[PDB]
């Protein structure tokens, strides 16, 4: 008889999920995993213990209440009769009826018009176990630290201010960078856009991550005083690392903990308005100037990694739907937007990035600028029109690094703005690229000199920085090898690596820079 195939699925699932309730249950997954872990050389025993204790009590709580829930589980085994799997089902958020105005790009800006200076920092990676001298290629996920051990004689340690390895970065070379800002400056405001902890992650306590935040965050307001500092949340700011459970989560293993830290160390910066939104979800709006309105992401809740999000994919938190209120309610204004996030957008899982894809075309006229970091890497996302996929109106610059990881100098980011009058388009004009060349800093006995590395436009030729000078930039790069092999120079912030990017190595990067949208393929049918 299999009209009894269902209820018995159901009794397993439900026997499965009590007994994963219990602790010592999750231990024993636990031992499992690490031994796994261990056989197939992931890592030294050491990292693969510490990384598995610290995930497995969120990570067996979620697959229990999502892959292994029942109405999941057997509607996946035994199909819609029995129950209904939806893990990461597709979905929509709903733009409003306003009909979209004429598409219009920004107006060059008169002579003399005010220029706005923002700095723009991002993924500093503060590892406070830095240690020089140490192994750069130990054996661990991160090196140049305590633990790492020393390097065979053949090899010199870790250098003084950091090291083109798997490495992040000592404090000093961050207080270093804020300290060599006055040739770049000044600024009237900081774009922050996250990951402050290394990393360090098979072991991260909520006090270390903390210490983290509060550290960096200090140091950044000693350093910048009265400029205002917008930052946006990394997935490193979390404990284990991208668990970020959605506000559907209360209790303890929620972010609480964190976003509430965040709105403290961040109060002098942030209105009252946006630590509201901060503590609920890590997002937030505010109004730098007259006319313009800055939104500061999460995309944590885009994420790929963010395991959370196997519970519940669809729009967590309502952030999309809350982006569409404050780009409609800023169109209604008039005003212009600029969007800050760490992870970028083609980077996302896919109901995500297409939502957030359709968002961007249809404010096009609104959204003036976007920001964004992660890869650590000197890049760029153009977005196109939803119609036809070729009329570029919108691009994402991705900001490198401050940290060394993986291989990399040091650097920042310094943009030019249509800048704080009535009627300004508040598009990036330029952008300049600082970076710490360690080669020559980690010379015995020298003090760090940040140096110009370049600028946007007088590198490329370009006559603006508007969209379509970025989608010219890739093809034209298609066809000019010197002027691709001048962008993955910079790409790598001065320090490429010494293996050649041959033919498909350069298809797959332009590829990239046309993908504001994750899963399309078709985005780069001019390129393949
Ligand atoms: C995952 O979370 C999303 C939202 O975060 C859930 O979607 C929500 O599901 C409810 C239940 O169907 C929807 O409510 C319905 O609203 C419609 C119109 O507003 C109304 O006709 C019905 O009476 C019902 O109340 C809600 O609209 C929907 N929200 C969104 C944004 O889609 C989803 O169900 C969650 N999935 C799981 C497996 O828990
Ligand atoms: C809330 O949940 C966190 C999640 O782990 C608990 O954190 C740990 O607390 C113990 C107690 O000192 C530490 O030894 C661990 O290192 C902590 N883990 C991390 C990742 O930081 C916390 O104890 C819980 N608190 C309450 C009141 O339930
Ligand atoms: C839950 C839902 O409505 N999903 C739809 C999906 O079926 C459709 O393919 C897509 C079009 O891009 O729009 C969205
Ligand atoms: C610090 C300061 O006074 N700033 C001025 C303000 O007085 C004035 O109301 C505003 C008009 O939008 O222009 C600005
Ligand atoms: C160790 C090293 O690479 N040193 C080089 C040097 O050979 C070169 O002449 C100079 C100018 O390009 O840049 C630096
Ligand atoms: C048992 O399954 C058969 C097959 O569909 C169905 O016709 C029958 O009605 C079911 N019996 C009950 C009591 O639901
Ligand atoms: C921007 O301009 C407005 C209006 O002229 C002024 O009130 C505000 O103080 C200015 N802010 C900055 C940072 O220049
Ligand atoms: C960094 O310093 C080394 C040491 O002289 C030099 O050869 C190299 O060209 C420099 N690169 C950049 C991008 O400054
Ligand atoms: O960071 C180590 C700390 O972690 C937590 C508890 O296990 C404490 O006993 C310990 O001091
Ligand atoms: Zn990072
Ligand atoms: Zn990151």
């Amino acid at each position: 008889w299999g009209n009894l195939t269902c209820p018995i699925c159901k009794g397993l699932f439900t026997a499965i999920n009590l007994g994963l309730k219990k602790e010592p249950n999750v231990a024993r997954v636990g031992s499992v995993a690490i031994k796994l872990c261990n056989l197939l050389k992931i890592a030294p025993p050491a990292v693969c213990q510490s990384i598995v204790h610290l995930f497995e009590d969120d990570m067996v709580e979620v697959w229990r209440r999502s892959v292994l829930s029942p109405s999941e589980a057997c509607g996946l085994l035994l199909g819609s009769t029995c129950g209904h799997w939806d893990i990461f089902s597709s979905w929509n958020i709903s733009l409003p009826t306003v009909p979209k105005p004429p598409p219009k790009p920004p107006s060059p800006p008169a002579p003399g018009a005010p220029v706005s200076r923002i700095l723009f920092l991002t993924d500093l990676h503060w590892d406070h176990d830095y240690l020089e001298g140490t192994d750069p290629d130990c054996a661990d996920p991160l090196c140049c630290r305590r633990g790492s051990g020393l390097p065979p004689a053949s090899r010199p340690g870790a250098g003084y201010w950091g090291e083109y390895s798997k490495c992040d970065l000592p404090l000093r070379t961050l207080e270093s960078l804020l300290s060599g800002l006055g040739p770049a400056g000044p600024f009237d405001m900081v774009y922050w856009t996250g990951d402050i902890p290394a990393h360090d992650v098979w072991h991260q306590t909520r006090q270390d991550q903390l210490r983290a935040l509060t550290t960096v965050t200090a140091l950044v307001r000693k350093f910048l005083g009265p400029v205002p500092v917008y930052p946006a949340v990394g997935n490193h700011e979390s404990t284990p690392v991208n668990s970020f459970p959605p506000p559907f989560i209360e209790g303890n293993h929620s972010s609480r903990w964190l976003y509430e830290a965040m709105a403290k160390a961040w109060e002098p910066w942030l209105p009252a308005e946006a630590l509201r939104t901060l503590r609920i979800g890590g997002f937030y709006a505010l109004s730098p100037y007259p006319g313009l309105r800055l939104i500061s992401l999460n995309m944590n809740f885009c994420s790929r990694e963010n395991f959370w999000l196997l519970i519940n994919s669809t729009d967590p938190a309502g952030q999309l739907q809350w982006l569409v209120g404050e780009l409609q309610a800023a169109e209604d204004r008039g005003d212009k937007v600029h969007i800050i996030g760490h992870i970028p957008p083609g980077h996302c899982l896919k109901s995500w990035s297409w939502n957030y894809y359709r968002i961007v075309a249809r404010y096009e006229n609104t959204l003036a600028a976007q920001f964004f970091g992660h890869t650590h890497v000197d890049e760029f996302e153009v977005f196109y029109d939803e119609e036809t996929l070729s009329r570029p109106l919108a691009v994402a610059f991705l900001a490198p690094s401050a940290t060394t990881y993986i291989g990399l100098n040091p650097g920042y980011r310094v943009y030019q703005i249509d800048g704080n009058y009535s009627g300004s388009s508040h598009v990036v004009l330029d952008h300049e690229t600082y970076i710490l060349n360690l080669t020559q800093a980690n010379i015995p006995g020298a003090i760090p000199h940040w140096q110009l590395l370049y600028r946007a436009r007088e590198t490329y030729g370009l006559p603006n920085t508007l969209p379509t000078a970025w989608h010219n930039l890739v093809y034209r790069m298609r066809g000019d090898m010197q002027l691709f092999q001048t962008f993955w120079f910079l790409y790598h912030k001065g320090h490429p690596p010494s293996e050649p990017c041959g033919t498909p190595c350069r298809l797959a990067t332009l590829c990239a820079q046309l993908s504001a949208r994750a899963d399309s393929p078709a985005l780069c049918r001019h390129l393949m």
